[PDB]
């Protein structure tokens, strides 16, 4: 599993506002 597991919460402190939708790593649907 990529960093998308841990970095999900790491780069997404409710950053969904500034990132428009949500941070790409906040979207824990990251491909393998």
């Amino acid at each position: 599993r990529s960093f998308c597991a841990y970095w999900r919460m790491l780069l997404c402190p409710d950053s969904c506002s500034i990132e428009g939708g949500c941070p790409e790593v906040c979207t824990n649907t990251c491909p393998l």
